[PDB]
């Protein structure tokens, strides 16, 4: 696939539409998320595209290379670690990310996996505690969706 | 990869969970759908995993070999043509299918595409009008979900 899309939904008011486009050896991630509290919110690809138990069944961050959690510019990061999105005072986050590790084809393909936006900021593995190294202390999963193939 | 799952939802009461498992060289489809009217209901893989406009944005039947619509046992069918599921008087349809054209990897992969359950029976391409050769006259899309990777 060259293009993909994800619609984020949850039990609360958070919702959004994320688009993905392969460009060169990168994936361009664009879209918007609404209903968030102003400030930063962790934003990652989780391993499974299983929404049988809401966002909980999506599993942990996508990590085929068995690394610790980090920020997007770090060498030591999960393939799914896309850092944070930032909501404004009206609860709207505009997504504009370029990433070279996620892919829409091959081994690191995220098609069929789940995008999740979280309750708190991702501390990018620099939190000083053990949870920082696993999840970034991003807390709750507010909304998620399975990444599908788009036209 | 080897296992996939889809949660079907829509604007009505129809809901369901469908599991896919690669066994040997084929794909086994199992699960259940509830909230349906008694009788047969078309059940197909549609091309796009795009639920931005509900089930409408899933597009037509997945059809990489550019054939006309048919039943699952026909030579002339779309890869997405899985026939009908049958609901009992209580509105429950048990799904138990084995198909030789869909896959979970490669060119025929359905990961990231959309499973749809329709309002009316699929006539398996034998209705005699142009619409039969496209959709089986299965009608509206009652529920759908994007097919994701499962553990
Ligand atoms: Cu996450
Ligand atoms: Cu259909
Ligand atoms: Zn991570
Ligand atoms: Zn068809």
């Amino acid at each position: 696939a060259t293009k993909a899309v994800c619609v984020l939904k949850g039990d609360g008011p958070v919702q959004g539409t994320i688009h993905f486009e392969a460009k060169g050896d990168t994936v361009v991630v664009t879209g918007s998320i609404t209903g968030l509290t102003e400030g930063d919110h962790g934003f990652h690809v989780h391993q499974f595209g299983d929404n049988t138990q809401g966002c909980t069944s999506a599993g942990p961050h996508f990590n085929p290379l068995s690394k610790k959690h980090g920020g997007p510019k770090d060498e030591e990061r999960h393939v799914g670690d896309l850092g944070n999105v930032t909501a404004d005072k009206n609860g709207v986050a505009i997504v504009d990310i370029v990433d070279p590790l996620i892919s829409l084809s091959g081994e690191y393909s995220i098609i069929g996996r789940t995008m999740v936006v979280h309750e708190k900021p991702d501390d990018l593995g620099r939190g000083g505690n053990e949870e920082s190294t696993k999840t970034g202390n991003a807390g709750s999963r507010l909304a998620c969706g399975v990444i599908g193939i788009a036209k």
